């Protein structure tokens, strides 16, 4: 009897500092946890950045899509909020390499930061804002296209290690999806009136459609 599907999983252990944020991120109380959509949202602009300035000189490049978009999507059967934009996208090597193997200097210097009294609210700024998901998420998954390239999965619930695996559930055309499996007392995040809020008070110069998708699995 074979199986329906099968998948090669990988896991690695983070770089010590990356660990270190993590776990500070994760376990420390913060007052102002909202910051982390900001962070999402803005390295999704990024992203789609990254793919409008190579297709400037290849316009094939978008033959994968050309409508550069950022989706969020609040589930509350499932108690997930998923960031998804139609950006650059992200390979396998970049995966395992910029979400966790390699820490930047930006990783440390942010944990300097916050002990000399800066405010977490800086953390996009140190390059890391992506770690903040872990304000409110015990679990967060990236799925990622990139042109040319195979659809893969990352994920970790901050343990020291993430996985890295293929990823065939749903196609797609390109770009990043980051899944948050929300704290069970942080459960706002899911209410369309929070999300509104935060994303009028934090993202208004941000340079791309923004589109809610509330998301009801029917009985
Ligand atoms: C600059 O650092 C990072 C960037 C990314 C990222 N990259 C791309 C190419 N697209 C994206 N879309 C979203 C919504 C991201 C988020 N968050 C994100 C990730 Cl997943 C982790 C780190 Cl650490």
């Amino acid at each position: 009897d074979q199986p329906m599907e099968e998948e090669e999983v990988e896991t690695f252990a983070f770089q010590a500092e990356i660990a270190q944020l993590m776990s500070l991120i994760i376990n420390t109380f913060y007052s102002n946890k909202e910051i982390f959509l900001r962070e999402l949202i803005s390295n999704s602009s990024d992203a789609l950045d990254k793919i409008r300035y190579e297709s400037l000189t290849d316009p094939s490049k978008l033959d994968s899509g050309k409508e550069l978009h950022i989706n969020l999507i609040p589930n509350k059967q499932d108690r997930t909020l998923t960031i998804v934009d139609t950006g650059i996208g992200m390979t396998k090597a970049d995966l395992i390499n910029n979400l966790g193997t390699i820490a930047k200097s930006g990783t440390k210097a942010f944990m300097e930061a916050l002990q000399a009294g800066a405010d977490i609210s800086m953390i996009g700024q140190f390059g890391v804002g992506f770690y903040s998901a872990y304000l409110v998420a015990e679990k967060v998954t990236v799925i990622t296209k990139h042109n040319d390239d195979e659809q893969y999965a990352w994920e970790s619930s901050a343990g020291g290690s993430f996985t890295v695996r293929t990823d065939t559930g749903e196609p797609m055309g390109r770009g990043t999806k980051v899944i948050l499996h929300l704290k069970e007392d942080q459960t706002e995040y899911l209410e369309e009136r929070r999300i509104k809020e935060i994303v009028k008070k934090h993202s208004q110069f941000i340079g791309y459609p923004i589109t809610l998708f509330v998301e009801k699995e029917l009985e």
